[PDB]
C-alpha cells in the first residue's frame, strides 16, 4: 500500500500548510503524516484540511529528525539542486518509481516554508529530491509540493497495479552486492580511479535487466579473481 | 525559452481572493505567465500577497464575464472535470494532456471550472477535452491552487521532454564492431579459462546471450575490455 510512506514536515511555519499538506494527501491516497516540532497544530490546521481532519488527528508529531524517520530504512529529503547533493538528486517521477518498488519503511522529508532542510538534514537522506521548476522561480508552497509528490507516488502506484504480467530475476541487495563485490575488487586490481566506472557499469546493466542466472554468472566470475587476488595478497 | 506562453488558465468564477493568488504562484513555479479570470467574486490585497512574487501573473491577467471571450482566439480548449461517464469518449489525464498541449500549434486554453460544481453543459460542449485528475475515489476534489499546480508540473514535464528529445537524437553512432565483441569474448574466455572458473562451454554462452542483448555500447566495451586486461596484469604477476 502507501501504507509504508511517511511524510514528514520539518518545523512547519504557518499552521494552514498542514492542513492542505493533509488535503493533498488524502486526495491522493496517502495517509501517514509526521510533524517535526510543528510551529503550531491548531484550528487553522483543522479547516485547510477540509476532510482530512482525520490525517491531521493522527499525525506523529516529534521534537526532532531522526525520531520522525527511526524505522524508515529508505530517507528522501526534498533540495534545491545544491551542487555538492549531485551524485544523489532525483525528481519525482523516478523518485516515485524507486519507492512503490521498495520494500520496507520510507520517509519523504519537506523542509521549512522559505529554508527548506539544513544540510545537516539533507546528510541524513539517501536521496534529494528536486522537483523540476522555472529556473527564475523554483520555491513551491509546501503544500503544493506535497501535493505534487504525492501525485506521482499515486501515477506510480497505478502504473505497477495494472500489472502486479510477472518475472521473479534478481532482488536488489544481490545486485548492489554485485556492485559493490565488483567496486572492491576492481578497486583493488588498480583499475577503478573514480565513480565514472561504476556509473556505466550499473547504467549498462541496468539496460540488460540481469537475469538471476547471470547474476550468479558475474558473481563466480568475481570470486575466481578475489581467489587470486587473494591468494597473491 | 517558452512556449508555455501559447498557454492560457483560464479560472472560472473564482471565491476568496487569495485562490487568485494560490493559482499565480502555482503557475510561476513551472513557467506559465497567461492567466484569465472569469467573474471572479473578488481580487484585492489577498490575491497578490498569496501570489508570493507572481503579482506580475495577477497584474496582467485578463479579467472577462464570459467563457466564450476567456477563451477567444484558442482553437485547443481543455475543460477540467470529474469522471462523467456521458464525457467518456473526450475525457483525459493530465500526462496524455501535456502532450497534445505540447504538440499543438495554436493557442491553447486550459479551463478550471468551479470547485464542486465545474462546467456547465454548453462550456463542457465547448471544451475538446475534458481534464480529469485521477485522485482518491473516496476523496477526489483537489482545491483550485492544487488544480493548477499538478496542471502545469505536468505541463511543464511534457515541455522539458520533448526538449530534451529535440537534442538528444542528434546525441550513439558509436558501437563496437563484430569483430570488437568477438574479440572480447575469446579475451574473456581464456582469461576465465586461466583462472580456473569455466569448465564447459554454456559459461560462454550464456555471456553472448547477455552482452548481444545489452547491446554494449563501444565505451562500455572498452570498460570490460579494461577490466579484463586489470584481471590478466594480476595473473602475468603471479606465474
Amino acid at each position: 500500500m502507501l501504507e509504508n510512506i511517511r511524510i514528514v514536515l520539518i518545523e512547519t511555519s504557518h499552521s494552514g500548510n498542514i492542513g492542505s499538506a493533509a488535503r493533498a494527501m488524502k486526495t491522493m491516497g496517502l495517509t501517514q503524516l509526521c510533524l517535526v516540532s510543528p510551529k503550531s497544530v491548531d484550528e487553522q490546521s483543522y479547516a485547510l484540511s477540509a476532510g482530512a481532519e482525520n490525517i491531521v488527528k493522527n499525525a506523529r508529531v516529534v521534537d526532532s529528525f531522526d525520531e520522525a524517520v527511526d524505522d524508515c530504512s529508505l530517507v528522501i529529503g526534498t533540495s534545491a539542486r545544491l551542487r555538492h547533493l549531485q551524485n544523489t538528486l532525483i525528481e519525482p517521477r523516478e523518485c516515485a518509481e524507486k519507492v512503490v518498488a521498495y520494500k520496507g519503511k520510507i520517509a519523504i522529508v519537506f523542509g521549512r516554508e522559505r529554508i527548506g532542510l539544513t544540510n545537516e538534514e539533507l546528510l541524513k537522506c539517501h536521496y534529494h529530491l528536486n522537483i523540476p521548476a522555472n529556473p527564475d522561480y523554483s520555491s513551491l508552497n509546501l503544500a503544493m509540493a506535497v501535493q505534487l509528490v504525492s501525485y506521482e507516488l499515486r501515477m506510480a502506484f497505478l502504473v505497477q497495479n495494472n500489472k502486479k504480467i510477472e518475472k521473479n530475476y534478481p532482488t536488489t541487495d544481490q545486485l548492489a552486492y554485485f556492485f559493490d563485490y565488483t567496486e572492491r575488487i576492481y578497486q583493488s586490481l588498480g583499475f577503478i580511479q573514480n565513480q565514472g566506472v561504476m556509473r556505466k557499469l550499473k547504467r549498462l546493466y541496468y539496460r540488460a535487466k540481469l537475469e538471476k542466472n547471470e547474476l550468479n554468472i558475474l558473481n563466480g566470475m568475481l570470486s575466481a579473481v578475489e581467489k587470486r587476488i587473494d591468494l597473491t595478497k
